Protein backbone atom coordinates (compact mmCIF):
# COMPACT_ATOMS: atom_id res chain seq x y z
CA UNK A 1 0.00 0.00 0.00
CA UNK A 2 1.24 3.49 0.99
CA UNK A 3 3.78 2.00 3.48
CA UNK A 4 5.25 -0.01 0.53
CA UNK A 5 5.43 3.08 -1.75
CA UNK A 6 6.87 5.16 1.14
CA UNK A 7 9.55 2.47 1.62
CA UNK A 8 10.26 2.28 -2.18
CA UNK A 9 10.76 6.07 -2.32
CA UNK A 10 13.01 5.86 0.78
CA UNK A 11 15.06 3.10 -0.97
CA UNK A 12 15.43 5.16 -4.19
CA UNK A 13 16.73 8.02 -2.01
CA UNK A 14 19.38 5.70 -0.42
CA UNK A 15 20.28 4.44 -3.93
CA UNK A 16 20.85 8.04 -5.21
CA UNK A 17 23.10 8.69 -2.20
CA UNK A 18 25.23 5.56 -2.96
CA UNK A 19 25.60 6.61 -6.60
CA UNK A 20 26.91 10.04 -5.44
CA UNK A 21 29.27 8.44 -2.88
CA UNK A 22 30.72 6.09 -5.48
CA UNK A 23 31.22 8.88 -8.05
CA UNK A 24 28.70 7.37 -10.49
CA UNK A 25 29.02 3.67 -11.26
CA UNK A 26 29.01 0.79 -8.78
CA UNK A 27 25.47 0.67 -7.38
CA UNK A 28 24.40 -2.86 -6.48
CA UNK A 29 21.19 -4.33 -5.04
CA UNK A 30 23.57 -6.00 -2.53
CA UNK A 31 24.84 -2.67 -1.15
CA UNK A 32 21.36 -1.00 -1.27
CA UNK A 33 19.95 -3.84 0.86
CA UNK A 34 22.91 -3.62 3.27
CA UNK A 35 22.55 0.21 3.56
CA UNK A 36 18.72 0.18 3.87
CA UNK A 37 18.66 -2.45 6.59
CA UNK A 38 16.63 -5.02 4.54
CA UNK A 39 17.57 -8.35 2.86
CA UNK A 40 18.28 -8.87 -0.88
CA UNK A 41 15.10 -11.01 -1.01
CA UNK A 42 13.05 -8.24 0.71
CA UNK A 43 14.59 -5.64 -1.63
CA UNK A 44 13.29 -7.61 -4.66
CA UNK A 45 9.71 -6.80 -3.42
CA UNK A 46 10.45 -3.15 -4.36
CA UNK A 47 12.78 -3.72 -7.38
CA UNK A 48 12.01 -6.94 -9.26
CA UNK A 49 15.11 -6.58 -11.45
CA UNK A 50 18.34 -4.62 -11.29
CA UNK A 51 17.07 -2.73 -14.34
CA UNK A 52 13.99 -1.55 -12.38
CA UNK A 53 16.32 -0.10 -9.72
CA UNK A 54 18.37 1.62 -12.47
CA UNK A 55 15.11 3.00 -14.02
CA UNK A 56 13.91 4.21 -10.60
CA UNK A 57 17.14 6.12 -9.83
CA UNK A 58 17.04 7.75 -13.30
CA UNK A 59 13.35 8.79 -12.88
CA UNK A 60 13.98 10.11 -9.33
CA UNK A 61 17.30 11.91 -10.13
CA UNK A 62 15.82 15.41 -10.62
CA UNK A 63 12.53 14.73 -8.75
CA UNK A 64 13.60 16.61 -5.54
CA UNK A 65 14.16 19.73 -7.71
CA UNK A 66 10.80 19.27 -9.46
CA UNK A 67 9.05 19.06 -6.06
CA UNK A 68 10.72 22.32 -4.95
CA UNK A 69 9.52 24.08 -8.14
CA UNK A 70 5.98 22.67 -7.71
CA UNK A 71 5.85 23.87 -4.08
CA UNK A 72 6.95 27.38 -5.08
CA UNK A 73 4.35 27.64 -7.90
CA UNK A 74 1.61 26.28 -5.61
CA UNK A 75 2.34 28.94 -2.97
CA UNK A 76 0.46 32.24 -2.52
CA UNK A 77 3.64 34.31 -3.01
CA UNK A 78 3.57 37.22 -5.47
CA UNK A 79 5.50 36.74 -8.78
CA UNK A 80 8.71 38.49 -7.63
CA UNK A 81 8.89 36.35 -4.49
CA UNK A 82 8.06 33.21 -6.54
CA UNK A 83 10.84 33.90 -9.04
CA UNK A 84 13.34 34.37 -6.21
CA UNK A 85 12.29 31.17 -4.39
CA UNK A 86 12.06 29.26 -7.73
CA UNK A 87 15.84 29.69 -8.08
CA UNK A 88 16.93 30.17 -4.46
CA UNK A 89 15.43 26.97 -2.95
CA UNK A 90 17.19 24.78 -5.54
CA UNK A 91 20.45 26.78 -5.19
CA UNK A 92 20.45 26.25 -1.39
CA UNK A 93 20.17 22.44 -1.80
CA UNK A 94 22.95 22.30 -4.42
CA UNK A 95 25.25 24.59 -2.37
CA UNK A 96 24.68 22.34 0.70
CA UNK A 97 25.74 19.32 -1.38
CA UNK A 98 28.88 21.22 -2.55
CA UNK A 99 29.66 22.39 1.03
CA UNK A 100 29.55 18.77 2.28
CA UNK A 101 31.53 17.42 -0.72
CA UNK A 102 32.24 19.21 -4.04
CA UNK A 103 32.82 15.79 -5.72
CA UNK A 104 29.18 14.80 -4.85
CA UNK A 105 27.90 17.87 -6.76
CA UNK A 106 30.23 16.94 -9.69
CA UNK A 107 28.79 13.39 -9.61
CA UNK A 108 25.22 14.68 -9.35
CA UNK A 109 25.71 16.80 -12.50
CA UNK A 110 27.59 14.09 -14.47
CA UNK A 111 25.13 11.32 -13.70
CA UNK A 112 22.12 13.61 -14.31
CA UNK A 113 23.38 14.55 -17.78
CA UNK A 114 23.58 10.87 -18.82
CA UNK A 115 19.83 10.48 -18.17
CA UNK A 116 18.63 11.83 -21.57
CA UNK A 117 14.87 11.80 -21.20
CA UNK A 118 15.00 12.95 -17.56
CA UNK A 119 17.43 15.90 -17.81
CA UNK A 120 15.68 17.21 -20.94
CA UNK A 121 12.27 16.82 -19.33
CA UNK A 122 13.50 18.62 -16.20
CA UNK A 123 15.01 21.56 -18.09
CA UNK A 124 11.85 21.86 -20.21
CA UNK A 125 9.57 21.64 -17.16
CA UNK A 126 11.68 24.29 -15.39
CA UNK A 127 11.14 26.65 -18.31
CA UNK A 128 7.42 25.87 -18.29
CA UNK A 129 7.17 26.82 -14.60
CA UNK A 130 9.35 29.94 -15.11
CA UNK A 131 6.89 30.92 -17.89
CA UNK A 132 3.95 30.61 -15.46
CA UNK A 133 5.70 33.03 -13.08
CA UNK A 134 6.55 35.47 -15.91
CA UNK A 135 2.94 35.32 -17.22
CA UNK A 136 1.55 36.38 -13.82
CA UNK A 137 4.25 39.08 -13.48
CA UNK A 138 3.17 40.43 -16.88
CA UNK A 139 -0.49 40.71 -15.80
CA UNK A 140 0.88 42.87 -12.91
CA UNK A 141 2.71 45.14 -15.42
CA UNK A 142 6.27 43.73 -15.36
CA UNK A 143 8.29 42.99 -18.56
CA UNK A 144 6.29 45.43 -20.68
CA UNK A 145 6.53 44.75 -24.42
CA UNK A 146 8.27 41.37 -24.10
CA UNK A 147 6.86 37.92 -24.99
CA UNK A 148 6.97 35.18 -22.31
CA UNK A 149 9.38 32.98 -24.37
CA UNK A 150 11.98 35.75 -24.82
CA UNK A 151 11.63 36.70 -21.12
CA UNK A 152 12.25 33.07 -20.06
CA UNK A 153 15.48 33.18 -22.12
CA UNK A 154 16.53 36.60 -20.73
CA UNK A 155 15.90 35.49 -17.11
CA UNK A 156 17.76 32.17 -17.65
CA UNK A 157 20.68 34.22 -19.06
CA UNK A 158 20.66 36.69 -16.12
CA UNK A 159 20.29 33.99 -13.39
CA UNK A 160 22.58 31.36 -14.94
CA UNK A 161 24.99 31.02 -11.95
CA UNK A 162 22.00 30.31 -9.64
CA UNK A 163 20.44 27.71 -11.97
CA UNK A 164 22.73 26.17 -14.64
CA UNK A 165 24.73 23.67 -12.54
CA UNK A 166 28.05 23.94 -14.47
CA UNK A 167 27.92 27.78 -14.19
CA UNK A 168 26.96 27.45 -10.49
CA UNK A 169 30.01 25.24 -9.97
CA UNK A 170 32.33 27.80 -11.62
CA UNK A 171 30.91 30.76 -9.59
CA UNK A 172 30.13 28.90 -6.34
CA UNK A 173 32.44 30.75 -3.92
CA UNK A 174 31.01 34.13 -5.05
CA UNK A 175 27.31 33.19 -4.98
CA UNK A 176 24.83 34.14 -2.26
CA UNK A 177 21.15 34.55 -1.50
CA UNK A 178 21.84 38.30 -1.05
CA UNK A 179 23.18 38.53 -4.61
CA UNK A 180 20.35 36.47 -6.14
CA UNK A 181 17.83 38.78 -4.39
CA UNK A 182 19.55 41.80 -6.06
CA UNK A 183 19.39 40.02 -9.44
CA UNK A 184 15.69 39.19 -9.18
CA UNK A 185 14.92 42.80 -8.16
CA UNK A 186 16.97 43.96 -11.18
CA UNK A 187 15.08 41.54 -13.47
CA UNK A 188 11.69 42.81 -12.25
CA UNK A 189 12.53 46.52 -12.20
CA UNK A 190 14.92 46.60 -15.17
CA UNK A 191 13.79 44.14 -17.87
CA UNK A 192 11.47 45.43 -20.66
CA UNK A 193 11.19 45.84 -24.46
CA UNK A 194 12.00 49.58 -24.20
CA UNK A 195 15.50 50.29 -25.55
CA UNK A 196 17.27 52.33 -22.83
CA UNK A 197 20.74 53.03 -24.33
CA UNK A 198 22.80 49.83 -24.01
CA UNK A 199 23.18 50.08 -27.86
CA UNK A 200 22.29 53.77 -28.52
CA UNK B 1 63.22 48.76 -32.99
CA UNK B 2 59.68 48.77 -34.49
CA UNK B 3 60.58 46.15 -37.17
CA UNK B 4 62.04 43.71 -34.56
CA UNK B 5 58.83 43.96 -32.48
CA UNK B 6 56.58 43.25 -35.52
CA UNK B 7 58.56 40.08 -36.39
CA UNK B 8 58.56 38.94 -32.71
CA UNK B 9 54.75 39.29 -32.62
CA UNK B 10 54.56 37.39 -35.96
CA UNK B 11 56.69 34.60 -34.45
CA UNK B 12 54.49 34.47 -31.29
CA UNK B 13 51.37 34.19 -33.52
CA UNK B 14 52.87 31.33 -35.59
CA UNK B 15 54.04 29.57 -32.37
CA UNK B 16 50.57 30.02 -30.84
CA UNK B 17 48.94 28.35 -33.89
CA UNK B 18 51.39 25.41 -33.62
CA UNK B 19 50.59 25.03 -29.87
CA UNK B 20 46.83 25.01 -30.61
CA UNK B 21 47.28 22.23 -33.17
CA UNK B 22 49.78 19.95 -31.37
CA UNK B 23 50.66 21.49 -27.98
CA UNK B 24 54.16 22.57 -27.04
CA UNK B 25 54.82 18.82 -27.53
CA UNK B 26 54.75 19.55 -31.35
CA UNK B 27 56.40 23.05 -31.35
CA UNK B 28 59.59 22.23 -33.30
CA UNK B 29 61.80 25.42 -32.85
CA UNK B 30 63.44 24.69 -36.23
CA UNK B 31 59.89 24.53 -37.69
CA UNK B 32 58.91 27.93 -36.14
CA UNK B 33 61.76 29.51 -38.16
CA UNK B 34 60.80 27.27 -41.14
CA UNK B 35 57.05 28.12 -40.93
CA UNK B 36 57.77 31.88 -40.49
CA UNK B 37 60.30 31.85 -43.39
CA UNK B 38 63.41 32.96 -41.37
CA UNK B 39 66.69 31.30 -40.21
CA UNK B 40 67.10 29.40 -36.87
CA UNK B 41 70.01 31.70 -35.99
CA UNK B 42 67.83 34.72 -36.94
CA UNK B 43 65.01 33.27 -34.72
CA UNK B 44 67.53 33.26 -31.76
CA UNK B 45 67.54 37.10 -31.94
CA UNK B 46 63.85 37.09 -30.76
CA UNK B 47 63.84 34.23 -28.18
CA UNK B 48 67.00 32.97 -26.44
CA UNK B 49 65.39 29.74 -25.22
CA UNK B 50 62.19 27.75 -25.65
CA UNK B 51 61.06 28.94 -22.15
CA UNK B 52 61.17 32.55 -23.43
CA UNK B 53 58.96 31.57 -26.42
CA UNK B 54 56.42 29.67 -24.24
CA UNK B 55 56.14 32.62 -21.83
CA UNK B 56 55.60 35.02 -24.82
CA UNK B 57 52.83 32.72 -26.15
CA UNK B 58 51.11 32.62 -22.69
CA UNK B 59 51.58 36.38 -22.05
CA UNK B 60 50.02 37.31 -25.41
CA UNK B 61 47.22 34.67 -25.29
CA UNK B 62 44.54 37.05 -23.94
CA UNK B 63 45.95 40.20 -25.53
CA UNK B 64 43.22 40.43 -28.23
CA UNK B 65 40.66 40.59 -25.37
CA UNK B 66 42.75 43.15 -23.45
CA UNK B 67 42.96 45.39 -26.54
CA UNK B 68 39.17 45.33 -26.92
CA UNK B 69 38.64 46.27 -23.25
CA UNK B 70 41.21 49.08 -23.47
CA UNK B 71 39.53 50.42 -26.65
CA UNK B 72 36.11 50.48 -24.92
CA UNK B 73 37.49 52.20 -21.75
CA UNK B 74 39.45 54.73 -23.86
CA UNK B 75 36.24 55.70 -25.75
CA UNK B 76 33.95 58.67 -25.00
CA UNK B 77 30.92 56.35 -24.73
CA UNK B 78 28.59 56.77 -21.73
CA UNK B 79 28.91 54.03 -19.03
CA UNK B 80 25.85 52.05 -20.18
CA UNK B 81 27.23 51.92 -23.75
CA UNK B 82 30.70 51.03 -22.37
CA UNK B 83 29.28 48.19 -20.28
CA UNK B 84 27.45 46.76 -23.34
CA UNK B 85 30.54 47.07 -25.62
CA UNK B 86 32.85 45.69 -22.90
CA UNK B 87 30.93 42.39 -23.05
CA UNK B 88 29.61 42.42 -26.64
CA UNK B 89 32.87 43.01 -28.54
CA UNK B 90 34.56 40.06 -26.76
CA UNK B 91 31.42 37.89 -27.16
CA UNK B 92 31.37 38.59 -30.92
CA UNK B 93 35.01 37.36 -31.39
CA UNK B 94 34.31 34.19 -29.36
CA UNK B 95 31.09 33.45 -31.28
CA UNK B 96 33.04 33.93 -34.54
CA UNK B 97 35.50 31.15 -33.48
CA UNK B 98 32.57 28.84 -32.62
CA UNK B 99 30.87 29.64 -35.96
CA UNK B 100 34.08 28.63 -37.82
CA UNK B 101 34.17 25.40 -35.77
CA UNK B 102 32.89 24.65 -32.23
CA UNK B 103 36.18 22.70 -31.72
CA UNK B 104 38.12 26.01 -32.30
CA UNK B 105 36.40 27.61 -29.32
CA UNK B 106 36.88 24.50 -27.14
CA UNK B 107 40.60 24.39 -28.05
CA UNK B 108 40.95 28.10 -27.17
CA UNK B 109 39.34 27.39 -23.78
CA UNK B 110 41.45 24.31 -22.97
CA UNK B 111 44.81 25.82 -24.07
CA UNK B 112 44.03 29.00 -22.10
CA UNK B 113 43.02 27.00 -19.00
CA UNK B 114 46.59 25.64 -18.83
CA UNK B 115 47.93 29.24 -18.59
CA UNK B 116 46.50 29.54 -15.08
CA UNK B 117 48.47 32.67 -14.15
CA UNK B 118 47.56 34.41 -17.41
CA UNK B 119 43.86 33.43 -16.98
CA UNK B 120 43.97 34.85 -13.41
CA UNK B 121 45.69 38.06 -14.59
CA UNK B 122 43.19 38.53 -17.41
CA UNK B 123 40.16 38.06 -15.11
CA UNK B 124 41.74 40.47 -12.63
CA UNK B 125 42.34 43.10 -15.35
CA UNK B 126 38.80 42.55 -16.66
CA UNK B 127 37.40 43.20 -13.18
CA UNK B 128 39.58 46.32 -12.93
CA UNK B 129 38.13 47.72 -16.18
CA UNK B 130 34.54 46.72 -15.34
CA UNK B 131 35.13 48.44 -11.97
CA UNK B 132 36.07 51.65 -13.84
CA UNK B 133 32.84 51.48 -15.91
CA UNK B 134 30.84 50.90 -12.69
CA UNK B 135 32.60 53.79 -10.91
CA UNK B 136 31.65 56.18 -13.76
CA UNK B 137 28.06 54.81 -13.76
CA UNK B 138 27.95 55.36 -9.98
CA UNK B 139 29.04 58.98 -10.38
CA UNK B 140 26.08 59.41 -12.81
CA UNK B 141 23.67 57.93 -10.21
CA UNK B 142 23.53 54.20 -11.07
CA UNK B 143 23.87 51.32 -8.61
CA UNK B 144 22.80 53.47 -5.64
CA UNK B 145 23.99 52.19 -2.27
CA UNK B 146 26.19 49.41 -3.72
CA UNK B 147 29.99 49.10 -3.45
CA UNK B 148 32.16 48.62 -6.55
CA UNK B 149 33.44 45.12 -5.66
CA UNK B 150 29.91 43.71 -5.03
CA UNK B 151 28.63 45.41 -8.25
CA UNK B 152 31.43 43.86 -10.34
CA UNK B 153 30.34 40.43 -8.93
CA UNK B 154 26.61 41.14 -9.56
CA UNK B 155 27.25 42.29 -13.17
CA UNK B 156 29.47 39.25 -13.87
CA UNK B 157 26.75 37.00 -12.43
CA UNK B 158 24.02 38.64 -14.63
CA UNK B 159 26.12 38.60 -17.86
CA UNK B 160 27.75 35.17 -17.32
CA UNK B 161 26.65 33.51 -20.64
CA UNK B 162 28.26 36.48 -22.55
CA UNK B 163 31.60 36.16 -20.70
CA UNK B 164 32.20 32.80 -18.87
CA UNK B 165 33.36 30.66 -21.83
CA UNK B 166 32.03 27.28 -20.68
CA UNK B 167 28.60 28.85 -19.99
CA UNK B 168 28.78 30.73 -23.31
CA UNK B 169 29.44 27.38 -25.06
CA UNK B 170 26.38 25.73 -23.44
CA UNK B 171 24.08 28.73 -24.13
CA UNK B 172 25.56 29.63 -27.57
CA UNK B 173 22.56 28.96 -29.84
CA UNK B 174 20.34 31.18 -27.62
CA UNK B 175 22.72 34.13 -27.17
CA UNK B 176 22.45 37.39 -29.10
CA UNK B 177 23.49 41.06 -29.09
CA UNK B 178 19.76 41.98 -28.72
CA UNK B 179 19.50 39.89 -25.53
CA UNK B 180 22.76 41.25 -24.09
CA UNK B 181 21.48 44.82 -24.75
CA UNK B 182 18.31 43.98 -22.75
CA UNK B 183 20.45 42.57 -19.88
CA UNK B 184 22.68 45.67 -19.71
CA UNK B 185 19.60 47.96 -19.67
CA UNK B 186 18.17 45.80 -16.84
CA UNK B 187 21.48 46.03 -14.93
CA UNK B 188 21.56 49.85 -15.25
CA UNK B 189 17.88 50.46 -14.48
CA UNK B 190 17.30 47.59 -12.06
CA UNK B 191 20.35 47.04 -9.83
CA UNK B 192 20.74 48.89 -6.51
CA UNK B 193 21.07 48.38 -2.73
CA UNK B 194 17.33 49.05 -2.17
CA UNK B 195 15.44 45.83 -1.31
CA UNK B 196 12.41 45.67 -3.67
CA UNK B 197 10.64 42.47 -2.69
CA UNK B 198 12.59 39.52 -4.06
CA UNK B 199 13.22 38.10 -0.56
CA UNK B 200 10.42 39.46 1.62
CA UNK B 201 6.99 41.15 1.49
CA UNK B 202 8.51 44.21 3.29
CA UNK B 203 10.48 45.11 0.12
CA UNK B 204 7.35 45.02 -2.12
CL1 LIG C 1 18.56 31.02 -22.76
CL1 LIG D 1 31.16 36.76 -9.45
Amino acid sequence: GTEHDAMRARLVDVAQAIVEERGGAGLTLSELAARAGISQANLSRYFETREDLMEAIADYWFHPMVEIMEDVLASDLPPRRKMYEFFARRFVVMRRKWEADPVKLQTYIEVGNDYFEQVRSYIDLADHYLGEIIGEAMSDGAFSGLEVDETISLVNQMCAPYCALNTMTTFMERLSEDKLARIVDAVFDGLSAQDRGARS
